[PDB]
């Protein structure tokens, strides 16, 4: 069970560096269209309230430069800029040679997925993250790396779910859907913002525990149940998400001969304290591993 | 707060190629005129409890070798010579890979890291990251077809080819070469049992990770008792611990925190009996799989 992302070279090809006035940060260049975070747009003296619909009519094309480094290399024209939501729509005068099949679809809280990391149109790497209950992720994340984007990939389509957007200010991070809206609703601006409290993911923490059977880590296996109203109750009251099952995880309870709501069971006994044991080379609940992550990983 | 992080994949995935030798198929690593990929290949399948490779080879003839690039423009690679360096076929090919990137070969050590590109049939389907066991295994994810694989480093624009996949071994762990021919750990690539040595905690990782609990405000284990590197050493060797190995990434740390390294050693033999009643970042349990150079560039 390792933190696996998908090969990042489809996107790799695709990056780009974005630069408006002072301030730089990379764009994801598909076709005739450079996405990249509207705030590239912000003076250094409006961080904490812009005006986004004005800046963009004191914009003209000639306001951004767009380069190309890795790979094939370019120096863009830009030839017409939109706004959409939080994001920049820049026009190209050259469609990119390598666009991948991609798609744009919002991700759910719990779902996975790949994030190329990105400074000044550069990769510099990759990792896996789950979008959290309160619309936050948890990667590694440091200055400029705004624009790097996050995916996954079925098949020859890779669908772009995430832009990098901001730090907020417990430490973590958030970003846009490619249909413009940020993720938790978070502003693009320096202004206090409070981000609601996080959650497991419980049925990712289901999928974890049937992956430790299927390596013959059960210690936590009771005849007990709990079912799944019952859990669902309960969950309410203990920052879990709602359980909602999946085909995936009936594959799961099937092969093993484990209930689901024997997990859900033995997570009530496992949230209040693992006593001194281990689980999968843990101490804790363990929710960023999915149902589908483990059928590939382990079946 | 760590993320497991890999290097972008795409001027790897851009080498990757399917090579089959009679009915037997895995991976091999395009670079230049040279298609690298495990000996192994040439193992009848009725023949797998102790093949004779210097014979195989012998036995191999000008077209004994097929080699599929399936990625990018695809195409049949033809053979024009077969040498065999240790564990590994090295496979001339008549055409060079126009896209090899500045690369070397170098042997990596128990408790560094490196980039694991995972594929099956010439094609990649995942990266993630390692480190080399103590033991001279890794903890990947591998399926069957994976062996071919490869294991890599980035700096600048350099890429070190350390880890070609091999085998899995009894306990799902898994093994391979170094790019020299050489079997990590010695193990052979046969269809025998064998026995994998015990593994250890890497000291200089168990270091890191607690530099990484003091820069995020956990310090409660920090005294002003010190182990000096030969006594903590000599302790090691009965402890299950590697020996210590100071590097300047460590020193950074150091003077980051203002803790030194013998400091932390000997807080590494006092956890080591028991957390007692306490947490470090929220677990229970020594933490090896991230580097000095992992907390040094995400802290
Ligand atoms: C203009 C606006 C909207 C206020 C803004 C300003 C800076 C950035 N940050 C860029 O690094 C960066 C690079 N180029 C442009 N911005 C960083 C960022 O969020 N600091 C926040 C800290 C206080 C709350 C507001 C901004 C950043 C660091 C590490 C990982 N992720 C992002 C993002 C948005
Ligand atoms: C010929 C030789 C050396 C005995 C051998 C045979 C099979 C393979 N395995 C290929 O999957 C595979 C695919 N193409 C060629 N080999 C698998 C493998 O290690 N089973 C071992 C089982 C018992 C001990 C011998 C090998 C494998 C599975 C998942 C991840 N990693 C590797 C590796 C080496």
């Amino acid at each position: 069970l390792v933190k696996m992302s998908h090969p990042s070279g489809d996107v790799e090809a695709c990056m780009v560096q974005v630069t408006c006035g002072s301030m730089t940060l990379n764009g994801l260049w598909l076709d005739n269209t450079v996405w990249c975070p509207r705030h590239v747009m912000c003076p250094a003296d409006q961080l904490s309230d812009p005006n986004y619909d004005a800046l963009l009519i004191s914009m003209t094309n000639h306001s951004f430069s767009v380069q190309k480094h890795i790979g094939a290399p370019a120096n863009l024209r830009v030839v017409g800029h939109a706004m959409q939501g939080t994001l920049l729509k820049l026009t190209v005068d050259v469609a990119n040679p390598s666009t991948p099949a991609y798609t744009f679809t919002t991700v759910k809280p719990g779902a996975a997925f790949s994030v190329l990391a990105c400074y000044n149109g550069r990769p510099t790497g990759t990792f896996t993250v789950v979008m959290r209950p309160n619309y936050t992720i948890k990667g590694s994340f440091l200055c400029g790396s705004a624009g790097s984007v996050g995916y996954t990939k079925e098949g020859s389509v890779i669908n772009f779910c995430y832009m990098h957007q901001m730090e907020l200010a417990n430490g973590t991070h958030t970003g846009s859907a490619f249909d413009g809206t940020m993720y938790g609703a978070f502003m693009d601006k320096q202004v206090h913002q409070v981000q609601l409290t996080d959650k497991y993911c419980s049925v990712n923490v289901v999928a974890w525990l049937y992956a430790a059977i299927l390596n013959g880590c059960a210690w936590f296996v009771k005849p007990n149940r709990t079912s799944v109203v019952s859990f669902n109750e309960w969950a309410l009251a203990n920052q879990f998400t709602e359980f909602v099952g999946t085909q995936s995880v009936d594959m799961l309870a099937v092969k093993t001969g484990v209930a689901i709501e024997q997990l859900l069971y033995a997570i009530q006994q496992l949230y209040t304290g693992f006593q001194g044991k281990q689980i999968l080379g843990s101490t804790m609940l363990e929710d960023e591993f999915t149902p589908e992550d483990v059928n590939m990983q382990i079946m």
